[PDB]
């Protein structure tokens, strides 16, 4: 299914953006 590959990419790396934001948030500022 084509929504096996368009899904751990465009989704996953949307939702990533809180976590790596708030990653390097935590050793200085962001």
């Amino acid at each position: 299914m084509l929504i096996f590959v368009h899904i751990i990419a465009p989704v996953i790396s949307g939702c990533a953006i809180a976590f790596f934001s708030y990653w390097l948030s935590r050793r200085n500022t962001k």
